[PDB]
């Protein structure tokens, strides 16, 4: 079976400080067996991270470029994210696309950069307010997922995550069964354009609203793998997260 | 007179341990009277790079967002950068408006925020090729230097570095007098905008092609007050672009 997988993505939060107890919460939580467990601090904090995280944890960049090296004042390479003893990366994430203009040919080439220099990619789909009103959800996210699967090599290093952007922000709720219907459509993708065994092995993560009053019944869906969490990911509700299978 | 000012940017480039060879080489710079010198380290290396370097070079973030925290996947903010030791921020490089898209709206924006929050700020602008052929360098080098300045409520907090895109990457070469003529242009802008006194007070530093050969006669310009290099800022002809003056 798919081993149940828990981001934590902190965004652009946290001081030394805070982030150091929130490592104190977390190193002290009791992982439940097949359970595999990430985090994904600022990038100013990828190596602050690392040092004080338990390696039961493994730590992700929030996002990299497509190149080792370069001029880009502003962006790091996966090359820089293992030298700070990370292991994965998210790219691909709603806020990189829809504020940052993130495209997905740029989205295509870091997933392949990334994973070309050994890193995991957690990689983000999802369609906006304005796709889901006009019927277009399957398009949208198949076109988004042939990008990312164009780029993979070896999909044991690749988990996706599903954000329902449409339901962020926008006064719309995504519900469980909403949020598995889409699952379940991008895990037939992966059946049909990658092989029944990838789709069978991929982990597709949620990554709209979740909090610990909703884990459970989020995680019973049968194609939900895990979640890729936002704010509660910065508080101790995030270890119920965490055993949202239990 | 204006303390002369030399910026090492090393946009996407370095690991620990050549950062580590490259700081040594700085330490052991003999940095010459009234002269400024700051680095500015990939995001993944403020820390880092803090630790390492002696104090008499002050570190800058290559870029950060316009609030303290918040739901920005892969963005820092001042507060981090503080946290991190660094004291100045690079705003409005030319590689975040035209490769990443920024708008000189949010570059106003990100100056307010790190300026309050108590940072440095090394604000770029710049005309493209297509900008300087139709004739309107002034406008839109203006209009930039406008936004950056109804940002700043302490103009001792900033330094101004002019890049010259129109000749980066496009087979045009800027003469130093071509440089010259631009920062003096802005220096009038400073005058009858902001004060006389800002003004003259105010480093215009230059952000164009600068090597060891040619940095000497780029600093005898009148109104060319130091440098935000690139590539070289990553060898040791560095040390030859801090002795400018000399
Ligand atoms: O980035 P989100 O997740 O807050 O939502 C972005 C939507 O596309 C709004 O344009
Ligand atoms: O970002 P540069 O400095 O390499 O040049 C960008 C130009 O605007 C090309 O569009
Ligand atoms: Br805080
Ligand atoms: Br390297």
């Amino acid at each position: 079976s798919r081993k149940f997988f828990v981001g934590g993505n902190w965004k652009m939060n946290g001081r030394k400080q805070s982030l150091g107890e929130l490592i104190g919460t977390l190193n002290a939580a009791k992982v439940p067996a097949d359970t595999e467990v990430v985090c994904a601090p600022p990038t100013a904090y990828i190596d602050f991270a690392r040092q004080k995280l338990d390696p039961k944890i493994a730590v992700a960049a929030q996002n990299c470029y497509k190149v080792t090296n370069g001029a880009f004042t502003g962006e790091i390479s996966p090359g820089m994210i293992k030298d700070c003893g990370a292991t994965w990366v998210v790219l691909g994430h709603s806020e990189r696309r829809h504020v940052f203009g993130e495209s997905d040919e740029l989205i295509g080439q870091k997933v392949a950069h990334a994973l070309a220099e050994g890193l995991g990619v957690i990689a983000c789909i999802g369609e906006k307010l304005d796709e889901r009103e006009a019927g277009i959800t399957e398009k949208v996210v198949f076109e988004q997922t042939k990008v990312i699967a164009d780029n993979v090599k070896d999909w044991s290093k690749v988990v996706l995550a599903y954000e329902p952007v449409w339901a962020i922000g926008t006064g719309k709720t995504a519900t469980p069964q909403q949020a598995q219907e889409v699952h379940e459509k991008l895990r037939g993708w992966l059946k049909s354009n990658v092989s029944d065994a990838v789709a069978q092995s991929t982990r597709i993560i949620y990554g709209g609203s979740v909090t610990g009053a909703t884990c459970k019944e989020l995680a019973s869906q049968p194609d939900v793998d895990g979640f890729l969490v936002g704010g509660a990911s910065l508080k101790p509700e995030f270890v119920d997260i965490i055993n949202a299978k239990q």
